[PDB]
């Protein structure tokens, strides 16, 4: 037996919530658990889209060995805090993709990812821990991704880019394809800003807007 | 018994009749009913891509009680007259969608939606009358759509935006995302152009460019 | 009796060899036929994501009449050079494309197309040869595309566009619609950069960037 959550009940819960439906009924062909929303603004259990919704301390007191959990908060610093928690007490982080997320050859993705549909992750991909990918976001050929990296919808991540952990990268951003010789770096915490076209290294701890992007 | 068309047989009509046929084959499971062009430029009845095309006379002049209208014209304008003389006439507006068309939880979308393959609409999202959402376009959570609202392809609509009536959204446009407290307007009336990156509220029959969006 | 290959076991040809399986196994529900990466670079067979990898001479030496080559060369020089390769040796062009490929009615697309996953070809639209459709791409309504042209990721080709031979559009390029009247333009071997939004005739050879798309 096992219990299955979405942790944050809040615009990237609620339109997470339908994938992770997707996952546990369809891929992992499970009608059997229950899914429910922790959200630690909740003192009260409430519903949510006609799902259970708890905070963690009710989340916690439920007798099952067998809890897995998709964290769908978007800020990476929370969702690391989350993570670090879940594991210390006994929890596991779940990947999560759609019916239409597209994974390709030798890729490898740490647990608990949020793909959300129309994502494609391409050929030879490593991703690290907690990555979410939002709505039609691709990583193409050769990328590394680190951990808690946060893509909004519609972001283009070409081929050999290397995102370090914890960037953001803003809604249809579009980055250039790095080579072999010399993969496109966003370096550590850097935040490319929607509709960004990025065409060269971006620093740790950058802000980047525009087309072509500059520091903002 | 029951016959189908749809309104307009140039470029959005050609681009949605495929989509007509996966709603009416496959998501309705129906095999039986005739589906139509009806385009006012027609005198003579001819085929379009295999249909038959008529006026919308010879349309009205059908024998059946039971008739269906996808009004596949982008002019927010004449789609309002168009759906207006349809309600008069007694004849019902016609929702479609794609088999890859995403409705998430807690969606209410009016009646002559023209809901394109791989389009989004995500968690609690009210849509009102014949909206138009174009290939890859989304609506994200807690959005309200207004009347007579036309998205072009790859429109990137982020959460807690309002759009009001007749708003024509284009190609590739993104549109940061409100809050709660504020969500972000998009005026009566206004365009936002190809490609736009749009920071801040529209004023109602604004047209708006670029990357930031600038007022034109 | 039959022969696949992907020809270019680059990043193009990684990101296709998934494709190129959806094409051979489900859409033609072939589980006989063997398929391998071309690739010149190579002097021994290697294997290259659990495929064998051979050269021309090698792939050439396979005795059978019936070989089916999908070029996954994103250069559009190189491309056609190796077609006029191929087809003079007797190897059959292979268009490929995915499960979530959507092609609408009166479509002709030559021989050897790439037409990735979530890539729309719409209605009436005419395509010459070796046409590459990344991920996420359209070509919509009533638009011609020549021979060896090449489309990034995630490029919108709205209506009534004629893209003449060997150009190349970048990844989230928005290209405006033309008029029946008046088809808008890329010209021969132009460049439409990332993120670019065109809104005129491209001259050939001209490389355009930016929005508004000006000379580079
Ligand atoms: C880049 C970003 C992080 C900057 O945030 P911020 O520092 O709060 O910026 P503000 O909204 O206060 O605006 C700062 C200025 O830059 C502009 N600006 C903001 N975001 C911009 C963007 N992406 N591109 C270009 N200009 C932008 C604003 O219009 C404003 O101009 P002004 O000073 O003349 O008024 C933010 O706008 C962004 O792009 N975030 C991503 C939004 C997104 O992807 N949403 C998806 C949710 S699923
Ligand atoms: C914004 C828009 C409504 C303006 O239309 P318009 O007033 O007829 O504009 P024009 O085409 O005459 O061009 C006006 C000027 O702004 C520029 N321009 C036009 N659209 C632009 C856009 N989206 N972004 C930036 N600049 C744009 C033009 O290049 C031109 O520059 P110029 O005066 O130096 O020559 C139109 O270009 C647009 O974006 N429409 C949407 C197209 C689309 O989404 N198609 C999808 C169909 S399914
Ligand atoms: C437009 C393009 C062809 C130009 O290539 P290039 O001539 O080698 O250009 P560079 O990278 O040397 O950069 C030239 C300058 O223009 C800028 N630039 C490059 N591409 C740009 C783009 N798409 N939009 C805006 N500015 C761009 C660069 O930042 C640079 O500015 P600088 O001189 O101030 O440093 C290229 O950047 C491009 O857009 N290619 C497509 C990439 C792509 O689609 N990848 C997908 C692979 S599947
Ligand atoms: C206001 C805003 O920009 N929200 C965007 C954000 O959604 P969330 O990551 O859900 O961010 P919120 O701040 O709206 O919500 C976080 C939730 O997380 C909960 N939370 C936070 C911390 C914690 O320790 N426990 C906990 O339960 C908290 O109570 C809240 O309900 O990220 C999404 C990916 C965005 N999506 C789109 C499409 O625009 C949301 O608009
Ligand atoms: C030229 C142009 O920009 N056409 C774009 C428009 O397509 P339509 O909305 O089909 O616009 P049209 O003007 O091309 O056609 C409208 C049709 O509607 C018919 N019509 C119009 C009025 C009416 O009362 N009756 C009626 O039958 C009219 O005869 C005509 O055949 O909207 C689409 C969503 C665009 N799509 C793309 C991908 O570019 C088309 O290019
Ligand atoms: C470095 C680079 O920008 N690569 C981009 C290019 O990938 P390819 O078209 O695979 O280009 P490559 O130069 O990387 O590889 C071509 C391959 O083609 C082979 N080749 C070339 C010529 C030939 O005659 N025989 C032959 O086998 C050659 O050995 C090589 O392995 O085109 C894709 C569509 C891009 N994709 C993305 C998502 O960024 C790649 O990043
Ligand atoms: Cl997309």
């Amino acid at each position: 037996s096992k219990v299955f959550a979405v942790y944050g009940a809040s615009g990237c819960g609620r339109s997470l919530m339908p994938v992770a439906n997707e996952q546990l009924r369809i891929l992992e062909g499970d009608t059997d658990s229950q899914i429910v929303f922790i959200d630690d603004a909740l003192d009260d259990n409430i519903t949510v889209n006609g799902y259970t919704a708890m905070n963690y301390t009710k989340f916690k007191s439920i007798k099952n060995d067998d809890k897995f959990v998709l964290i769908a908060i978007a800020n990476s610093s929370i969702r690391q805090k989350i993570a670090d928690k879940l594991v210390k007490d006994g929890i596991s982080l779940w990947t999560v993709q759609g019916m239409t997320t597209l994974i390709m050859d030798e890729v490898s993705i740490d647990a608990g990812a949020a793909l959300s549909p129309f994502v494609t992750i391409a050929a030879n991909v490593t991703i690290g821990k907690c990555f979410h990918a939002n709505l039609y976001s691709y990583v193409e050929h050769d990328c590394i991704i680190g951990d808690y990296v946060t893509f909004a919808p519609r972001v283009s991540c070409n081929g050999n880019i290397h995102i370090h952990d914890h960037a953001y990268i803003g809604t249809g951003a579009v980055i250039k394809q790095g080579t072999p010789d010399k993969p496109l770096i966003i370096g550590k915490g850097a935040i490319v800003g929607m509709g960004a076209v990025v065409t060269k290294e971006v620093p740790a701890g950058a802000v980047v807007i525009g087309n072509p992007a500059r520091l903002l």
